[PDB]
């Protein structure tokens, strides 16, 4: 365990079609996740809460979840 991230949250702001025979994972718009690790070339290993499966998602479909108001 080095130093790293704590679990950044991201939700996709529109609906994917994951790649056909592939660890890919389709996700719809409003969908949560969880980011576990930060691959690269725009790439990072999350996982679903609604299929509550892993998969990898670009950052360009997802939005960060951070700010003062609520929710």
């Amino acid at each position: 365990g080095s130093s790293g991230s704590s679990g950044r949250r991201v939700r996709a702001i529109l609906p994917y079609t994951k790649v056909p025979d592939t660890d890919e994972i389709s996700f719809l718009k409003g969908d949560m996740f969880i980011v576990h690790n930060e691959l690269e070339d725009g790439w990072m290993w999350v996982t679903n809460l609604r299929t509550d499966e892993q998969g990898l998602i670009v950052e360009d479909l997802v939005e960060e979840v951070s700010g003062p108001s609520s929710g």
